[PDB]
C-alpha cells in the first residue's frame, strides 16, 4: 500500500540550531514531489529538527516560520492524495541529550500533531532512528507520543513507532539497548486508543547494516534481513513499514534490494510498504539520491520503487 | 507582460548636487521614447536623484524644476500606454549615508507618491540597488516605502522592492548584508495592503555580475544566473522583474542575452519581464547603450528585447 | 452609482450606410470625455449603428475600422475608471427592418461582447429604443441579446435591457406593443446567469416625451413621470438606470430636471443613475447638447449632472 | 486698489424663501470684519437674496428687517473707511426664474440704489453669476441695473457688472451664451453717465473653474487663466475687480493664489484688486473659508490677501 521516497534536509546542518534557513538547511521541492506522486508514489517522510520545530525547551511553542514551511510541504503532498509522514530526525535526543522526560515528549507531540489533527493523511513518526538509550525508555517515549498526538484529537493518522539500534530490522530480537532489553522484548506491548500503530523499521544493505559503503552484501542480504523482524511482526499480530532502505549504483545492490521488495510484498500482511532514503534537493552526488533533477541513483531505483 | 530600456542621464553628475541641468545632468529624449513605444517596448524606468527630487532633507518638499521635468518625461510614457517606473537612483543612501530612518523613509515616499497617486500606468521602485547595509534594514526600507506610497493613496502602481547586495538575482539566496543576513531571508516578510508587490532583481553577464566588462562569462550565463532566485520566487509564492540587465556587441553576450529572456519565458510565471541597461541621450559610446541615434548596442539589442 | 452622459454622433447620417467617417458620422472627443471624468462623471453611453459594426448580417465579422475606433473611445473612458456602456442605436431594427431572428440576434451579440469580454467597466446595451414591435418579440430579443452576450464569455459586465415603446419611463405600465403587450407585462421575466439585468429606462420631459420641443411641461414633470416605473421596479425587485434624459435651457426645464434627479437620488434602491443626452462633437447648438466647447446647455446641466 | 474678502451667510438656505433669520441664514460677523479693516483689508462684498431684499414682486417695497440688517453691515464697514459691496447672489434669476424683464430689474435696483444714494462708500453688484442665458440678456440686464441705480440718484457708486457663464474669467472671449455671445461681444458697449463701471469676473483654480476641488491644476493657472480677459480689457479700456477667487491649503493652490495676485499687481492698470471667497460666520470648516475664529484658509491667506 505504501511506495515512496524520504524527503532529507529541513534536519541539514544539525551543528547550527536554529541554523539559518537556505544555508544550513532547507525545505523539499515540491516540483520534484508532484513528479513523484504523477509516477505512483504515494508517501513522502518529511524530515525535521525537533530544536527547529519547538526551540528550547520540548514544552514550548512551535517556531511560526518553521511550522509553516513543514505545513507547505506536508500540504502540498496530501492536497494530491498521498502520505506526508512528520518525522523529527533526533535520535531520540533533544540539544544532544537523551529525551528521558516521557511528559515533555508528550507534550512535545501534542504540540505538534495539534497542527495536523484534521488531517488524514498525515502520518507522526515519533522520532528517527533512537539509539544508545534503555530498551524500555524507548518504548516508553514511543507510548508517550501515542499519547500526546491522540490527546491533541489526532484520532486518524497512523503513528510510526520506531525502535532503538537505529530501529534495524535485521537486529529487532538480537540488538540489546543499555538496560539489556532488545525492541522484541519492550515494542510489542504499546497501545493506541485508535489502533492504528504502525511498527517502523529501517535497514540498510552494507556490512554493518549503516548505509556507509556502497556495497551491498550480497544478492539476497534484504530479504534475508527482513526474517527475524517478519515472524516477530505475525507471531504478535502487528504491521509495519520499512521507513528506510537503499543500495549503490551496482548489479548487487540492485538484485538485493528489487529481492527485499519482492519479499515485503510476498509478505505484506505484515508489512504495508517502504520508503526509499533517500530524495532531498542538496543531496549533490550522494549515492543513495533518488532527487530525479540530480540524484545518482534515481535512473536506477525509480523504476525499481514503483516496482 | 513588461519589455522596455532604463533611461539614465537625470542621476548623471552626482558629486555635483544639485548640479546644472544640462552641464551635470539631462531629461530623457521623448523622441526616442515614442519609437520605443512604437515598436511595442512597453515599460520605461526613469532613473533620479533623490537630492534632487527632494533637496536637504527627505521629509521636505519636492525641487518644482526637477519635479517638473519628471512628470513630463512620465506623462509622455503613460499617455502612449507604456508604465514609467520612478527610480531614485541612489544605492540605499542620501547625501553619501546609510538611509537608516525608515520613518524619514516612509515620508519621502508617500511625498513623491502623492505627486502620482492618479497615475495607473506609473510603477515606484523604492531605490536602485542597495548595497553594504544590514539585510534587515534593507527590508525595513522597502516595507516602510510600501507604506508610505499606499498611504499617499496611490493604490494602483505596482511598488518594485530591491534588495540589498546590488538586488543581483545570482546572489538572492547567497550574500550577506552587514548583518549577516541575505535578500532571501529578509525579503520574503513584505506585505501589500494593495498585494502589487513586483521583486526586483538586476543581472550582468561579466565575471562579478558588475558588468564593468564587455566579456560575458559564457553562452549560458544569464540562465544559470536565475535560477536560484526563480526557486526562491516559486517556493514564496512572488513575482518579480528583471530591472537590469546587458550585455556586449559580441556573439557570447548576445548568445547570453537571448538565453536568460527565454529562460525568463519558460518561467513567466514568476518572471514578469525585463528591462535593458540602459538608454538615455548622454551614453556616447558606452557599449550598453541603446539609445537609437547614438548607441552601439542598439542595432544588436533593440531586435532582441522586441523578441 | 452612475452619472454620466451620451455620447452620440458615430450613428448620425443613419440614411448613409456604410455612410463615411467624418462625413457622415464622426467619434468622440476623448478630451471633451476626460475633462467630464475629472468632473467625476463615471458613465458614458457609447452610440453607434449594428450596420457599421457588423455589416450586412448579423452573424457576419466585425468591420476593423469601426471596430477600432469604438475600442479607442471604449478604451479611453474604462482606462480611467468611468464606465463606457456600447449601444447600438437601432430602434429594433437592423438595414430598416424589425428583428425578428432571435437566433441573428443573439449571434450579433455574442460577435459585439467577445470583442469586450474582459473589460469590466463595459456595459452591454441591447438595443436602443425599440418600438411599434410585439411586446414579447421585444423580450425575446433582450433575452437574446443577454444568452449571446454571456455566451461570449462575458460575465463580468450589466446588460442594459431596453423596453418596447422607445423604452419610455413613463409609459412603461401602460403603452402596448402589436401584441397588446405593454413593457411591465413582458419585460419582467428577463434572466441572467450572472444576476447583472440593468433596467434601462429613458425620459424626456415635453408634451408627448419625444424630448423634440424645447417645453417642458411643468416644474415638476420628471418626477412624476418617473412614479409608475419606480412602483414596477420595487414590485419586481428589479434595478434600473435613466439611460437618456434631457431638459432645455429655460428655468421651467431647469427645476424640472433637478426634481427628477432629486427623485433618482430618494429612489436609489431601484434607480442607479441617470445618463445625459447628450454629448458629442458634432452637436452644434442642439438644445440639449452639454458638450464643453461649444454645447449651449453644457452650463447650466453640467453642475446639475454633477449633483 | 482694493482687496478683501466676501461675506457670505444672508444668502444661505436659498431654498427656504423667506426663510427665518437665525435658521436659514444669517447676517454678518461687525467684529471680525472690523479686524480685517485693522489689517488693512478695504472692501467687503455682502451677499443676499433678492427676494429677501424686495420680496413678491421686482417693483414691491423691501422688507424691512432685511434691509436693517443689511444697512446695519454696511454701515459699519463704510463707517470705517472700507468699501461695501451689495451683491444680489441670484445668478441672473428671481423666485428661481431666469430675468427676463429689464424693466422690473432697473425697477429692483432702483429702489435698492435710492436706501444707499448719499453713502459713496458702496458698491452695487448688478447680480452673482448670471448664467445659463442669453449673452445679450445679461448685458441687457447690466445696462438696466446701471439705469435703475443712477436715476436713484446713486451717483458716486461703482457699478459691478457680472457677465454670463458665471462671469469666469477665464471664459470671457470663449463661452456662448444661449444665443452664441460670449461675454467679450456682448458686456463692452455698457454705458454709465458716471463712468463708474467696474468690470466683475470670477477665477477660481481647479480643473473646471468650478471652485470644488481642494485640488489647483498647477503653481501658474490663476495667471494664465486671466490673460485672455487682460487684453479684452486693454483693448477696450475697461477696468475690472476680481471679485471672487480662492485656493485650498496646499502648497500649489498657495502658489497659483500668489501668482494670480502678482499677475493682477503687475496689471493693474485694468485689474483694480481681488476679493477673496470667502469669510463669513457660518462656513465652519469649509476649504475656503478666511472666517479669523474658524476659517480652516485663514491662517494661510489672511496674510497673502494683505501682500
Ligand atoms: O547545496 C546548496 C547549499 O549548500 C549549503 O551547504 C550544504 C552543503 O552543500 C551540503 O554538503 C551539506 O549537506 C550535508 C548536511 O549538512 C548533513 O546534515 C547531511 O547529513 C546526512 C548524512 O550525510 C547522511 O549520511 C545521512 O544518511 O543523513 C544525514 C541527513 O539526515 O549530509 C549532507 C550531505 O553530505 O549541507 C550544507 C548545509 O548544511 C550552503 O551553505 C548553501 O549556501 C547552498 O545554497
Ligand atoms: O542504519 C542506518 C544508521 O546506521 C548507523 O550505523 C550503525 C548501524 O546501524 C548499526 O547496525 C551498527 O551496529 C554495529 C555495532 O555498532 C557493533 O557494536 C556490532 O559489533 C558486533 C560484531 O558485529 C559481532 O561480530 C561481535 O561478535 O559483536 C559486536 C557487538 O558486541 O556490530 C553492529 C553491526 O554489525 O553500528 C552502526 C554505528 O556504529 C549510522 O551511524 C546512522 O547514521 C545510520 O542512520
Ligand atoms: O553630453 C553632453 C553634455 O555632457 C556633459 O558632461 C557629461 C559627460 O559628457 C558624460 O560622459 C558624463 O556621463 C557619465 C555620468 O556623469 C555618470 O554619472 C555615469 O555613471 C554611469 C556609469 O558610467 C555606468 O557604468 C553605470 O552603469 O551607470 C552610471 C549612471 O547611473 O556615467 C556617464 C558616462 O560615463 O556626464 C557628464 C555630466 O555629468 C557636459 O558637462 C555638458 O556640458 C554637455 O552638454
Ligand atoms: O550588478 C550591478 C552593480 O554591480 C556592482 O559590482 C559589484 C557586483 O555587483 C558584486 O556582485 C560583486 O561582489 C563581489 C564581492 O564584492 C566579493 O567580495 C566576492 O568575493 C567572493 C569570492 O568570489 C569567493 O570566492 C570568496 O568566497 O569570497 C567572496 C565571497 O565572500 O565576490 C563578488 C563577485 O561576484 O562586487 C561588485 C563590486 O562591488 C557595481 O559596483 C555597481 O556599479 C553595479 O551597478
Ligand atoms: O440634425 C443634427 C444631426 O442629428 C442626427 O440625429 C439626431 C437628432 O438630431 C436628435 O434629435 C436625436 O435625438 C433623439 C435620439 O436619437 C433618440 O434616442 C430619442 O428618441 C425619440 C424619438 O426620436 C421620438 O420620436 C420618440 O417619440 O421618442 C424618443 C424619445 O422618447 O430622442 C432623442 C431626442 O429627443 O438623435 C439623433 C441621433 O441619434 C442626425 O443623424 C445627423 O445626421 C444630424 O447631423
Ligand atoms: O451655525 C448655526 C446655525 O446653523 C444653521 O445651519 C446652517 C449650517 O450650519 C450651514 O453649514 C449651512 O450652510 C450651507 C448653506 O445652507 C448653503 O446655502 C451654502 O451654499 C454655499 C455653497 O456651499 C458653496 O459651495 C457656494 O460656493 O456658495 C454657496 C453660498 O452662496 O453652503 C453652506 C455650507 O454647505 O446652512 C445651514 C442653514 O441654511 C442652522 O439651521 C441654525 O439652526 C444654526 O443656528
Ligand atoms: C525541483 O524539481 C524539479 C523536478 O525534478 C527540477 O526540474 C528542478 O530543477 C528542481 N529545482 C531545484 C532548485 O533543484
Ligand atoms: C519558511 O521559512 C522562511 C525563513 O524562516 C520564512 O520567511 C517563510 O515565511 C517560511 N514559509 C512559510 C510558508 O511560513
Ligand atoms: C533524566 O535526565 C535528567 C536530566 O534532565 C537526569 O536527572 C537523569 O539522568 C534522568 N532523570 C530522570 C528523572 O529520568
Ligand atoms: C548473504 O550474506 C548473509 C550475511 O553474511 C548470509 O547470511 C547469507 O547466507 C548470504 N547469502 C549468500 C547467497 O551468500
Ligand atoms: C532624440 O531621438 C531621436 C529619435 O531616436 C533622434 O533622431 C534624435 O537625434 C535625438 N535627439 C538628441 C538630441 O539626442
Ligand atoms: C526642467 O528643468 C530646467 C532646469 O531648471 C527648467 O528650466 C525647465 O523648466 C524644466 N522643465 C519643466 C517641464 O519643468
Ligand atoms: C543612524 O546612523 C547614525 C550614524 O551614521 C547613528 O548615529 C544613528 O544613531 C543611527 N540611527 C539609528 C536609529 O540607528
Ligand atoms: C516582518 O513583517 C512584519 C509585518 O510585515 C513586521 O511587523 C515585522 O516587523 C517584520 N520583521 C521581521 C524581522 O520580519
Ligand atoms: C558558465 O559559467 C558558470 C560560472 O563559472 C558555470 O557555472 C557554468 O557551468 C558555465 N556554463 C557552461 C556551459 O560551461
Ligand atoms: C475636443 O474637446 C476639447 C475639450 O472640451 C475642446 O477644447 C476641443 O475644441 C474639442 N475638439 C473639437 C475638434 O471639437
Ligand atoms: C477610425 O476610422 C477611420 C476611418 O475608417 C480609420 O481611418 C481609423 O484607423 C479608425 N481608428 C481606429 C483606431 O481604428
Ligand atoms: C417581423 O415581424 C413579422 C413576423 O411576425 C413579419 O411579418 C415581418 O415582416 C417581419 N419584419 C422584419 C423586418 O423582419
Ligand atoms: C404637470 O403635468 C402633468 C401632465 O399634465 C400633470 O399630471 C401634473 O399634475 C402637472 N403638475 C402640476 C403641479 O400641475
Ligand atoms: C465674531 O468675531 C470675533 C472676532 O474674530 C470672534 O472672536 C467671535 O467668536 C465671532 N463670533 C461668531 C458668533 O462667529
Ligand atoms: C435683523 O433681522 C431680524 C429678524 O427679522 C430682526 O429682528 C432685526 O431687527 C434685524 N436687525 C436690524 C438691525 O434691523
Ligand atoms: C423668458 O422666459 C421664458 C420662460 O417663461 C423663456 O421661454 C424665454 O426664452 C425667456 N426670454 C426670451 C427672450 O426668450
Ligand atoms: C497649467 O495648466 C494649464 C491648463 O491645463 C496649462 O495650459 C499650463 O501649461 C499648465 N502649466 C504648466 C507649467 O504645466
Amino acid at each position: 500500500r505504501f511506495a515512496g521516497v524520504n524527503e532529507s534536509g529541513a534536519e541539514f546542518g544539525s551543528d547550527n540550531i536554529p541554523g539559518v534557513y537556505g544555508t544550513d538547511y532547507t525545505w523539499y521541492n515540491t516540483t520534484a514531489m508532484g513528479e513523484f506522486i504523477s509516477q505512483g508514489m504515494n508517501i513522502f517522510r518529511l524530515n525535521l529538527l525537533m530544536e527547529r520545530l519547538v526551540p528550547n525547551t520540548m514544552t514550548g511553542p512551535m517556531n511560526a516560520d518553521y511550522l509553516g514551511n513543514l505545513t507547505k510541504d506536508v500540504n502540498y503532498v496530501t492536497d494530491k492524495g498521498a502520505y506526508a509522514m512528520i518525522t523529527p530526525h533526533n535520535y531520540g535526543r533533544y540539544y544532544g541529550n537523551i529525551i528521558n522526560s516521557t511528559s515533555d515528549f508528550e507534550a512535545f507531540w501534542k504540540t505538534v500533531a495539534g497542527a495536523f489533527k484534521d488531517n488524514d493523511l498525515v502520518m507522526f513518526d515519533t522520532n528517527n532512528q533512537y539509539y544508545g538509550m534503555a530498551g524500555q525508555l524507548v518504548a516508553d517515549l514511543n507510548q508517550a507520543a501515542i499519547n500526546g498526538i491522540r490527546a491533541a484529537g489526532a484520532t486518524s493518522q497512523y503513528v510510526n513507532v520506531e525502535g532503538n539500534s537505529y530501529t534495524g530490522a535485521w537486529t529487532w530480537t538480537t540488538a540489546e539497548g543499555t538496560d539489556g532489553l532488545t525492541n522484541a522484548q519492550t515494542m510489542g506491548n504499546l497501545t493506541d486508543p485508535e489502533d492504528k500503530i504502525l511498527y517502523h523499521m529501517h535497514q540498510y544493505l552494507d556490512s554493518d547494516g549503516s548505509g556507509t559503503s556502497s556495497t551491498c552484501v550480497n544478492s539476497t542480504i534484504g530479504a534475508t534481513r527482513l526474517m527475524d523482524a517478519t515472524a516477530w511482526l505475525k507471531s504478535n499480530n502487528k504491521i509495519a513499514i520499512l521507513g528506510q532502505y537503499a543500495g549503490a549504483v551496482n548489479s548487487v545492490c540492485e538484485e538485493a534490494v528489487e529481492g527485499m521488495l519482492d519479499y515485503i510484498d510476498e509478505n505484506s500482511d505484515v508489512w504495508t510498504g517502504a520508503i526509499w532514503w533517500a530524495a532531498g534537493p542538496w543531496w549533490g552526488d550522494y549515492m543513495f539520491s533518488v532527487e530525479p533533477d540530480n540524484g545518482p541513483a534515481y535512473s536506477t531505483y525509480d523504476p525499481i520503487i514503483l516496482e
